[PDB]
């Protein structure tokens, strides 16, 4: 079974502004589940976790970007809202796995990553999540933006051994507010 991921961010407060500005002054709305993936075992066998996947279903706002150090998140447009886009970290919640953009250079494997736990034994994989939203339009409207519930990824199993089938899920942003002054 595989839990959602659903990154809960807070209001937003902008006071102008160049695309490509973050609205805020770094990611928010971090959000983890301990059930990102978990095999179910067939009676008397075992199973575990061998390969998971992330493919982005947002549209890339061509030349803006997100950057991190020497990582370069790309940015997405968000349907119904016009001006503000939104870029994403999407990991395996172990405290040895960084945080790295997928979706650059169709589906980016998300686990194993560098530093994840990879053996028989590992049944289950939690799942943390992470967003920034940035002003992709220089002439952004004041007012008050009220970005709707928004997939930004579906997800999917790889299990190895004996158990009972592959799981799909989904990464989405809860709605929110930015309010821009």
């Amino acid at each position: 079974i595989a839990d959602p991921l659903v990154v809960t961010p807070p209001p937003m407060n902008f006071d102008g502004t160049p695309a490509g500005t973050p609205i805020t002054s770094t990611w928010i709305g971090e959000t983890s589940v301990h059930n990102g993936f978990k095999c179910e075992k067939k009676f008397l066998q075992k199973c575990w976790v061998e390969t998971l996947y992330a493919n982005a279903t947002g549209s890339k706002i061509s030349g803006i970007y997100y950057y991190e150090g020497s990582n370069r998140y790309p940015v997405y447009s968000l349907p119904g809202v016009k001006g503000i886009g939104y870029a994403f970290g999407l990991k395996d919640n172990n405290d040895s796995v960084a945080y790295v953009p997928i979706d650059v250079d169709g589906a980016t494997v998300i686990y194993p990553a560098v530093g994840s736990t990879v053996n028989h034994n590992v049944d289950r994989v939690s799942l943390k999540g992470k967003v920034v939203f940035v002003v992709t339009d220089k002439h952004l409207e004041t007012g008050v933006y009220n970005i709707p519930y928004t997939v930004i990824a579906n997800t999917w199993s790889e299990y190895g051994g004996g158990h009972k089938g592959n799981n799909t899920s989904i990464v989405a942003i809860n709605p929110v507010t930015i309010t821009a002054h």
